[PDB]
This record gives structure tokens, sequence and C-alpha cells, in this order.
């Protein structure tokens, strides 16, 4: 159903944001060490 | 309605592509320094 | 909503693939600094 899809999408995008933020923070730290 | 959802999704996916591209670009550069 | 769901599945699969490649590459650089 539509409402279920929308909830799934919010969870997916939330997880993607989390993973991207972790990557960005780690990449910042590596860049600072070169 | 559906049109609103599709526009929101399109915007979300565009932002994710932009961020991924920036990360890939930055990773390429760091890999060259280590 | 079959068409949209199929498109979304494809997009999310591609994102997971790209994220995995990034995480692998990031792990290696962290080990090399």
């Amino acid at each position: 159903a539509l409402n279920t899809l929308v909830k799934q999408l919010s969870s997916n995008f939330g997880a993607i944001s989390s993973v991207l933020n972790d990557i960005l923070s780690r990449l910042d730290k590596v860049e600072a060490e070169v």
C-alpha cells in the first residue's frame, strides 16, 4: 500500500543520510592527514 | 498526490547523486596521495 | 504502482552498490594514511 511505501522510503533515505554523513566525516579526517 | 511524491523523490535522488559524485571525486584525490 | 516501485528498487540497488564501493575504498585509505 501507498502509506507503507512512503514509510519504507523515509527509512531508506534516513539510512542513506546516516551512511553519507559517516563517509563525509571519515573522508574529512583522511584528507586532513595527507 | 503521486505527482508530489515523484517530484520529492526526484529531488532526493538528485541530491544523493551530487553528494556521491563529490565523495568519489575526493576519494580519487586522496588515493593518489597515499 | 508497479512501475514506480521497480524504478525505486533499481535506484536503491545502485546506491547500495556505490556506497559499498566507497566504504571499501575508504577503509583502504584509512589504513594507508
